[PDB]
């Protein structure tokens, strides 16, 4: 993803570690991503979070 896309995903993750289905769809539209891309990103980000804390 672009630098900006990643930063915006990180901004949301800091606030909410899990999103609802509707929230992922809204964020996908806002960040120019597919719903599945947002879902996968957050799964992988949670794995990083678990590893690092
Ligand atoms: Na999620």
């Amino acid at each position: 993803f672009s630098r900006s896309q990643v930063l915006e995903l990180e901004r949301r993750f800091l606030r909410q570690k899990y999103l609802a289905s509707a929230e992922r769809a809204a964020l996908a539209k806002a960040l120019r991503m597919t719903d599945a891309q947002v879902k996968t990103w957050f799964q992988n980000r949670r794995t990083k979070w678990r590893r690092q804390t």
